């Protein structure tokens, strides 16, 4: 029997298994999971897992009925493409095709003190146990994850401080103009802008000042880095992530990658995109399955993955929807400026809609997503009215 080996045990790995089976794959499937848990969903870790009574985010995938050999507590540590062999913490195994789906790891600060990052079920459970009335929580970075952790900490009675090097919350992701508009949402947080953090100390954090800010709990949310250090020396093309083409093929034949670990050339956006988004990992698994099962005698084209990216965040009681891929070079146009129903659009030098941000208004996002896909060039009157449809029929 042929053998496809999937390295990693999250959304991309689980969904690739389902897709490979639904689309006719009858060979062997082995999944190498570094974690000692069946794959589970991550968006809930900073949401339900902190706040709700029930929060088991394990996927419904039935690996017994899909004849998937799931190997828990086994991490890949090396790759020998010429031998079609992967090295792991539990020994060697060979493959006929290999899928890299190891996700990304949180960036952390230096220092000796206790420092939480949100990536596993253990992280969320131990962080939840520390979010209690009378606790001082310091969040490093005014990021999506920090905003979500801040929400849960406030609801559980914590004092929250958030230290951001940039000029406004979410400035790294959305820019200073848009981020500045979210300040009222942070009104219950001790938010310190334009402030760098040097390290996590035994008693809290130390600012670039050298000044200290005491804390009972420190949570760092300053981004993630693809988990690719095990690929060192394999000769695979890397660029802060595994480089794949629009068909999720790496630089080496028979080896594929998708999800948070992957950096993908996008014909649409004319650059490499490193978008750690739930929807992008999930959608890529369907494309990847189609690529792997492409009958060689068939003359059909090879499936492509180049969607308009989508991301959401649940914070401060609201729902933020973001679609597209804007550059700092793009022009920001606020929709409904001066009204509570405002949204944000970005257009390029040719007037083409590149991205759109809405709040509690998915109808606006859905229309914007199709407008971006179509390359729509809405006029100023349409952009300034939040309710105006931007997509062609
Ligand atoms: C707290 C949190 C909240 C989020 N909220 C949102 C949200 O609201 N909306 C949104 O769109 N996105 C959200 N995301 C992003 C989204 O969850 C990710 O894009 C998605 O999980 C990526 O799936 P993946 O399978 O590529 O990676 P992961 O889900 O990270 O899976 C990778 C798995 O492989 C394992 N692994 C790592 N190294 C190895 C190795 N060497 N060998 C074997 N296994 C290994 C990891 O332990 C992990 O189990 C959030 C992410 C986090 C962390």
């Amino acid at each position: 029997m042929e053998r496809i080996v999937i390295v990693g045990g999250g959304l991309a790995a689980s969904r690739t298994c389902e897709q490979l089976r639904s689309r006719g794959y009858e060979g062997e499937l082995v999944m190498l999971c570094a974690e000692p848990h069946p794959p589970y969903d991550r968006p809930p870790l900073s949401k339900a897992a902190l706040l709700e009574e029930e929060h088991d985010s394990t996927f419904p995938t039935d690996y017994a009925q899909l004849s998937v050999d799931v190997r828990l507590g086994v991490a890949a540590t090396g790759l020998v493409p010429d031998a079609r062999t992967v090295q792991t913490t539990d020994g060697e195994l060979s493959y006929d095709a290999l899928v890299i789906a190891t996700g990304a790891s949180p960036i952390r600060l230096p220092g000796p003190g206790r420092q939480f990052t949100v990536r596993t079920v253990e992280d969320a459970a131990q962080l939840r146990a520390e979010l209690k009335p009378g606790q001082r929580v310091v969040l490093v970075g005014a990021s999506w994850i920090s905003a979500e952790v801040a929400t849960a900490a406030l609801r559980r009675g914590c004092s929250v401080t958030c230290i951001e090097a940039g000029p406004a919350p979410l400035s790294a992701a959305l820019g200073a103009d848009v981020g500045q508009r979210f300040l009222p949402w942070w009104s219950e947080v001790d938010l310190r802008l334009d402030t760098g953090v040097a390290e996590v100390t035994e008693t809290g954090v130390q600012l670039a000042n050298g000044e200290q800010v005491d804390a009972d709990v420190v949570v760092t949310g300053i981004g993630v880095r693809p988990a690719v250090d095990w690929l060192s020396g394999s000769g695979i093309a890397l660029d802060t992530g595994v480089v794949v083409d629009e068909h999720l093929r790496t630089s080496l034949p028979g080896i594929y990658a998708l999800g948070d670990v992957a950096v993908r050339w996008s014909p649409r956006w004319n650059t490499r995109i490193r978008v750690e988004h739930w929807d992008d990992a999930r959608e890529a698994a369907r494309t990847l399955a189609g690529v792997l099962l492409h009958d060689p005698s068939s003359q059909d084209p090879l499936p492509v993955h180049d969607p308009v990216p989508y991301f959401w965040s649940d914070q401060f009681g609201h729902k933020i929807q973001y679609v597209g891929h804007h550059s700092p070079e793009d022009t920001l146009v606020i929709r409904g400026d001066g009204t509570p129903q405002w949204a944000a659009a970005w257009v390029d030098a040719e007037g083409r809609l590149t991205a759109h941000l809405s709040i509690d208004a998915p109808r606006l996002m859905i229309d914007a997503r199709m407008a971006i896909a179509a390359g729509a060039r809405p006029d100023e009157a349409a952009l300034r009215d939040p309710q105006a449809k931007l997509a062609p029929p």
